[PDB]
């Protein structure tokens, strides 16, 4: 699924190029083409993910989802240039999908025993959480803000799973970076809470923040055991 | 896109030469030719901008927009010599376009991390704001005055973005000049308010003026941190 | 059953070709097709074996099992390229089956009085024993290692049967090669013992090794009687 | 597959020519064309490899992969001239692919009994390892650095396989050069460790370095046996 | 590309002649013609450079760029006689281009293994750096001063590359002259710093000056090794 | 296939003419055109060969390959004038192909019973062997030297086949010239050994030299039998 | 096919005119044009031959081949003036083709029952045989000499066929001239033998000479029967 992966990668790069040209040209048609190519690439990336899962290659599976995340970003950027609420919706849907697909990669990585892919899989989810906020802000959608909130908090939980795997592996570096991701989530949760105006979300941010500290202490233990 | 840039530069210089000759000759035909060449150069400059953005060269991108700004000036000068309200309109459209294209250059400069191009990009926007006022005065257009007002205020906001970038870079010289641009905007906003007779615009000028002072204090801080 | 044999032979060759293409193409689909064709060929080969037994042709019967052994190898190779534990299991099952079917051929050869087919029948069993080890290693299966151990030791016993037949026939060349097969088993038994970490298996290897020496002395006697 | 090989060779040469012209012309379009032709050539080279494997010609198979390696180099060079992170990614993917395809050639060469093709196959992998580092440096990718590290170390292992084959063949010249490749890997591993800042990678470099010395002693033995 | 080179050389000489006649005649028309011919020659010289690169002739490639440098000088001289800020801009653009094209020649020379062309290629860059300062002074452009500063410092780095090549070749004479070029850069950097009033540029000049001393010590070593 | 043969012959002559003109004109474009036409002619010649084989005309088949050999020479000559390593590679590939195609002609000639075509077919192979050396020298390729070595030695073997055919036919003149070709190979093998620095190749040259003497004695016998 | 015949005739005359002008002008270009037109005419003449054969007109078919023979002569003459070995080859190929096409005309004439066309058809073959010698002499080709030898001898055989037809028709005049052609062949065979230095060819000439005498005796018989 390596050739298939790289094929989709090219499609993602094409979508970016179409955006760049569309902006310079001022062409709504080209912007539409960028949207179609971008989304298509993500859909094809999911096909690559499936193949990678069947093959047992967590690296291709990870990178496949990464491409989907990149599409989600591109869709937002295109939506902004085009001024399309539809495109914003499409970006929102793909973004959340990317997080869900990343969780699938995490599972595979856990089964394989690769804490590096597992870590980066969660990283993608965190990046999505940011994108979901950005999309929610541009669209002005309280629903999207909720979706961002849910995914963000989930990301912290998924990072904790990576910590466990890293601890079992004996890799304090992945464990360290795993906690960093949780801290990033805490930041995102605050930003989401501010944009949404949710005191509940503020509490959730605080809880994850404290969790990060507790998880960091676990990393310290691991480092002591590892040396 | 360097050769392409210089090619368009020659076209801009040609347009100027056509104006100079047209004035000495007293030829309406030559004045028309100057208009066609000037606008064409700006259109080709935008093509160069696109290429520069694709290449990742913020300097060529900046200079491309600069040429468009020079065209806008030339179009005004030609319109005055010809006495053409159409040419004044064309000058107005190109002028505003230049500001919009300059903002694109600013974005690129921010992505590159070049506060010098970012600064000069905003400078071009400020120069456009002046041109928009001058065009509005010659045309006697309240719409053009509004357009000048909007772009001028925007310029101040864009300069503040440059300040942020300069602060992150640690360049107090760009930060200093960024505030200067904001002060220039405040002046332009006053001049626009006077020509339009708008008490609202007067308020906007005052707000930007005070903003400039606040931004200057930020520059002071940066200088203290830099030494 | 000669045409039927050659038909299945083509199927086995097809399975190989599908693997080769699948590897070059990087196609999991083609790898699946290779698995299906390979196993099918073995199943059809068993049908040919049945016909050969009914006909009384020990040569076709032998070659039918040979094809099954080749399938077992192909299934392992395909399993490695695909990374499929299922395919590894399928390879294991077919491999052991091949040995069992080879023993049937041995019986037929003994009834016919053909020590050459009888010898080669056991050779196939020895080849299976090797394949079973290789499969066990790739799968990491202690069960498969046990299965390899049992078949390997059996092979030595079956070779001794060939020796008896060869001695009765008066063919010292088959008798000689029969002992060689036993020595090969002793090697395989050691390799299996090492991979499994079994001191019992080590003893079994030693016993067969000594047996081979004793069987070689029998061959010497036969050669002396034959001249 | 000889005509097909030479056809692809021409495509690779074309890609180079397109780069050279693009640089002299300063054409981003031509640079894009170079990227498309280069990658296409590599894809077609893989098709040639498949044919060569089916034919049983390890020389065409080797040269097919060589072309892919040359493409990887060209893609890097083009990416540098274009300033394209996408092109850098494409170069990275093709480079690693080349190493994987070279390993396939090694397998074929081992089956054929040709230690010269086997050696050169590994040489290509070593060349890829260098390219992977160069690509990682230009892209600034820690992932690419990891990929370079893994392939480099693998190259040493593959060279050791060539040594075995050469020893079995009785060719001390291939054996000698095989060790040289391992030494080159050790150098690359150090360079990768320095760029990545990895103490682990430094250890890996040291281990391969010592391995090379041990492998050289094996070559000495072979030379003594050969005379 | 030798005939093509000499053809362009004639065009450059023509441009000079047009200037000389224009000055004696006092003809602005002829001055314009000189500008058009001069720039055209440089553009054609770049075409010759491309051909030379494709041919593999570093001498023609070098001389092609030399012609471009001569054009840059002529454009400045013409701009001064005409009093044209446009012509000054054109001179600035061509001058910088010449340095960039000279660097391409350096690359070719390094690939060829010709330290003499490599040296002279950098010499041209140094000459451009001087021209850039002279142009900046006549135009009164702080931007041009910056461009001169950047190219000047680059020239020193490029000369150091020549030193490396000369050291590898074993030519202490090229190595010696390479350092001389660096010293000339240090002078130019000071002059630029004085005209620009930049304390940073003064530091850069000092750093290159000290570098030159260090590079001279390397030349001493080379001379000792060479004898 | 006679008209087709002559058509390709014209293409070969065209390629030569293009070279001659390209040299006089100094045109890299024309040199490229010469390369394209030359290679195309060889490809079309192979098509003619196929037709000739189907027709059963060993004379057209021979001359078809002759044209390919002439192309190989032209490609070398063009590569030298252009200074193209790619063209040298193309020449190498076509040269070796010509030898392989000549061997096909030999087979046909043997089946037909024409010792004159058979002889000339091998002559072409010998001419290729020389060309392969010349190409290897110009390219500096040890691989090409190996290829030249292998083809040269093969040529001697193919000449021996011609001797057999000539002996069966009763033609001592073809037999005589066949041995001459072997002697020419021995010379080429020495030259290759000298350029490659291979003591093995020197031995191979000696073996063929002695073989030639032995083959000449066979010719003597044939002459005695013929009268 | 009469109009088509005359059309080609004009083309042949044009080719002659082009030669005559080229010689007077001293133009290599015109000589090339003569070659292209000449060969083209022959190719078109063969098309006319096909049509004539389909129509059943042996006179047009004969004259069509005659034109091809005239082309062969012209090609030789042009080759001599141009000094082109390629043109000599083209002349050789067309010349031999003409003989082959003439034999086709002979067949048609035999089927029609026209001994006059049959005679003249062979005459053309004899004329070709002469041309083949002349071409071989100018080119210095032993192969061409062989081709001339084979065609010459064939001509005698074809003339004997005409004799048979003439005898069946009862035309002693065609029979007489048929033998004359054989005598002319005998002369040509001697000339070829002298140029080639072939004792075999000398024998062949003698055999045909004696044959001519025997054939003349047959003519005598026919004359006696006819009166």
């Amino acid at each position: 699924p390596e050739v298939e992966l790289l094929r989709v990668v090219m499609l993602v790069k094409e979508a970016e190029e179409l955006l760049t040209l569309a902006v310079i040209k001022g062409s709504e048609d080209d912007l539409q083409k960028a949207l179609r190519t971008a989304v298509e690439a993500a859909r094809e990336a999911v096909k690559v993910l499936l193949q990678a899962v069947k093959r047992g290659d967590p690296e291709v599976a990870l990178r496949a989802v990464e491409l989907v995340v990149r599409v989600a970003e591109l869709l937002l950027r295109i939506a902004k240039e085009s001024g399309s609420e539809l495109a914003l919706k499409m970006a929102l849907l793909v973004a959340e999908e990317a997080a869900r697909l990343a969780k699938i990669v995490l599972e595979l990585a856990e089964k394989q025993g690769d804490p590096e892919v597992a870590l980066r899989a969660v990283e993608l989810v965190v990046r999505v959480a940011e994108l979901l906020l950005r999309i929610a802000k541009e669209s002005g959608s309280e629903e999207a803000l909720e979706r961002a909130l849910r995914v963000a908090e989930e990301a912290a939980r998924l990072a904790k799973r990576v910590l466990e795997l890293a601890e079992k592996q004996g890799d304090p570096e992945v464990a360290r970076r795993a906690v960093e991701l949780v801290k990033r989530v805490a930041e995102l949760l605050e930003r989401i809470a501010r944009e949404s105006g949710s005191e509940e979300a503020k509490e959730r941010a605080e809880r994850v923040r404290e969790e990060a500290r507790e998880l960091q202490e676990r990393v310290k233990e691991l480092r002591e055991r590892e040396g």
